[PDB]
């Protein structure tokens, strides 16, 4: 356990400014820079080479959380599959090895997408839900930012 957390998101090129500044840069700065959490980001501690998949499952292993951000981009790409394509990950969340934190910034309105997610959810036993409420939440020492610490480790 070398990270505190795992981050998952999704980035799409050129749909909403703020969700994407607090996905990309706030989430992971407030929590390495003025909470000193260490956190594993695959878009900025790993390049793509031929062992990528079994680079992340062992970055996941030594990870003491996951955070997922369910922006719309993650919910249009499924970034969520890894860890379900992946059997050892697969095995991980089912079995509670590793505690899951998903920060809702969306409403899931559509039907496909909602239960898709919703078995996502099931599929999870150390689940810990987190709404993101907007600008009020991204604000420092709010609501959102003690929960979100709380469910850190440490």
């Amino acid at each position: 356990k070398e990270y505190d957390a795992y981050l998952s998101y999704t980035k799409v090129d050129q749909d909403n400014p703020e969700e994407e500044q607090f996905a990309l840069e706030v989430l992971p700065d407030v929590l390495e820079k003025h909470y000193g959490y260490k956190l594993f980001i695959p878009e900025r501690d790993l390049i793509p080479s031929g062992t990528y998949m079994e680079d992340l499952t062992r970055y996941v292993e030594q990870s003491r959380r996951l955070i997922i951000v369910l922006t719309p981009d993650y919910i249009l790409r499924r970034g969520w599959s890894i860890f379900e394509l992946e059997s050892r990950l697969h095995n991980m969340l089912v079995s509670g090895e590793i505690k899951v934190i998903l920060i809702e910034c969306t409403e899931l309105k559509g039907k496909v997408n909602c239960q898709e997610v919703e078995s996502l959810k099931r599929s999870i036993k150390l689940l810990s839900l987190i709404k993101w409420k907007g600008s009020k939440s991204s604000k420092l020492n709010s609501k959102f930012w003690k929960h979100l610490v709380y469910e850190m480790p440490i």
